[PDB]
RNA sequence: ACGAGAACAUACGUUCUUUGAACCAAGCUUCAACUCC
């Protein structure tokens, strides 16, 4: 596509009222034996 | 006017009996439905 310059850009979501702007797919990790 | 003249090497008889093309062997391995507007 067009050439831009550094950094191109990241992606949040939009949910309204007001949009809250999170960072897709970033999640929380347990690991507990058997 | 022959050590000659006649005279079937012939008759009967299952290449047959017993026997697993078997045995052991993962269609599996690494693999983001993702990327950019």
């Amino acid at each position: 596509f067009r050439t831009t310059y550094s950094k191109m850009r990241s992606v949040p979501d939009n949910v309204p009222t007001g949009k809250h702007y999170l960072e897709m797919g970033k999640a929380r990790i347990k690991l507990e034996e058997l």
